[PDB]
């Protein structure tokens, strides 16, 4: 489970 | 960039 | 949002 | 197994 | 096993 | 926020 | 950059 | 379990 913002 | 993996 | 069940 | 991304 | 990211 | 149970 | 891993 | 902001 991975979530991100760049 | 926005993203998610379950 | 990211969610999971196993 | 149940999962989601929103 | 249950998990989340918000 | 990040949370999990195992 | 913002991110989380469960 | 890891969460961060840069």
């Amino acid at each position: 489970m991975v979530g991100g913002v760049v």
